[PDB]
């Protein structure tokens, strides 16, 4: 009998449901003053406040330690950077910004342009890192290996045709995965070395990009979760054999590219556990369990320590 | 006979681009210590040396200001912002995302998601501006004239199907007569209202928006005219016709939709010529001469200032 209060809102919809729609509906505003999921605004304040830029970072401070390094471990680190700098483009340009017509909220429409421009300045910093370290030859090499090296392709081709949203779940476990997993193998060297004194100032770069991703990982497990559970129970089952089915393949094409990367200095069986435990913590964040051993998952309390 | 320098570059593609050609190529990382065109790097310097957040405007500083309004005049300020707060919404979550895969460089690419992000900032902040100023009833009562009004409506459904990016070029300039030409008729009335007194902290937040939104308007020109000018001479003539066609009935819609929201204050008049005149700017901005007379875009000097 009564109007209830903001009636409007069902009424109208968003402008990108107005387009899937085919052009039909009368359009509403954000509002930004009624948000129908509270986790929306805890997530904008948390990463608007965490901004950051890679130019207040002292990285000249490493020149000294980088000098000490062999050129091999240089050639490591600047491979295994420009490889990271690939997946970085992947998000900021397809991965993250395919999730905004996936959105369940209007307010997690623009939460995801944040979280691609937020990784498009993880790139910018690995080119300041190289800016300041590294020679020109350096760096044209590692662009070079990047193309030429079919194992760390594969990766990224495995999960790009997911972002077409011909499935919005698979889409945004796709998208999830890179943050949530296949950034962990990298991460691996620079906790590394940090934890034998080297590269200290580079390495406070690295934490200011883990603490944006581990936030993108979490907020995509978290709509994800929303999602699935209004799903029928079979569908529910559909969506799990999915995700362990994709997991399971981007593992063994994880497992090729680090021990091509990682091999010759004996850092591959280490870093393959610390790919494998982040792999277990994945699964969880989606709300499921790990069936990972923990053998296979063992970390170094230093690399620990270091996360 | 010999390697030319950065010849990766030309043996690879984008993750974009990649998808464009149906999953073909080899991926390249972007490449920040080889930037193709200088300008895209001063762009992305300016903008993110220009982030800033609603929060740090005092604007409850405004309210014995606001008090001293009319219930009517505050009802046109809220409806007046609500409207802009839709264009921002259009732009964040559709239209400046639809330029990524437009883009001519890498760089560019990442510089619209930032332009994304930060027009939904802008959203953002009239939200601000309602909490500290509003009541609940006004801010409702403005989302219900929102989606009712017929000829706000008319002015976003016109422009979203062209980000569909069925013609780049056509997406583009659909894109920019957001920032460059639509806001300008809602900026009349915070300047109109700064000059005489009222509202000096929400002003301060405008000019915030304004600083952005003509770097977007700027940027969107100048990859305009760098595509255009490759053209045949007769594709440019096309392209010349549509902007001026899309921009013509564009006046109509925004002509009519400025006299419905302010008639009955006197104010619709000087608006629409201030709209206009920036219609003529907009048009230099493609590259283009304006046809508009110097009566029909007349300015009050104290609005000249005020921008």
């Amino acid at each position: 009998m009564a109007k209830i209060k903001n009636q409007y809102y069902n009424e109208s919809v968003s402008p990108i449901e107005y387009a899937q729609q085919g052009f039909k509906g009368k359009m509403r505003s954000v509002n930004w003053n009624v948000v129908n999921d509270e986790k929306d605004l805890e997530v904008w304040n948390r990463i608007t406040q965490n901004f950051w830029l890679p130019e207040k970072i002292p990285v000249s401070n490493d020149l000294t330690s980088w000098r000490t390094l062999t050129p091999e471990w240089q050639e490591l680190i600047t491979r295994t950077f420009t490889g990271l700098t690939l997946l970085d483009t992947i998000q900021a340009t397809v991965g993250d910004v395919a999730q905004v017509p996936n959105s369940l909220t209007d307010h997690e429409q623009v939460i995801y342009t944040n979280f691609a421009f937020m990784v498009a300045v993880h790139a910018r910093s690995y080119g300041s890192i190289f800016s300041t370290l590294c020679s020109s030859e350096q760096i044209e090499e590692a662009h070079e290996w990047v193309i030429n090296t079919e194992t760390l392709q594969e990766r990224a081709k495995a999960l790009i045709p997911y972002y077409v949203n011909d499935d919005p779940l698979k889409s945004k476990v796709a998208a999830a995965l890179m943050p949530g997993f296949l950034l962990y193998g990298g991460f691996y060297l620079p906790f590394y070395l940090s934890a034998r004194g080297k590269l200290p100032n580079t390495s406070d770069i690295i934490r200011l990009i883990l603490r944006d991703k581990v936030i993108h990982n979490y907020y995509s497990g978290y709509k994800y979760q929303k999602k699935v559970a209004k799903l029928s129970p079979e569908k529910q089952a559909e969506m799990k054999e999915f995700v362990f089915k994709l997991l399971y393949e981007l593992i063994d094409l994880e497992k090729a590219y680090l021990k091509e990367l990682y091999e010759d200095f004996g850092l591959a069986d280490d870093a393959i556990r610390f790919s494998v435990y982040n792999a277990g913590k994945f699964l969880q964040n989606l709300g499921y369990d790990s069936p990972f051993t923990e053998e296979e998952t063992r970390i170094e309390p230093e690399i620990f320590t270091q996360l």
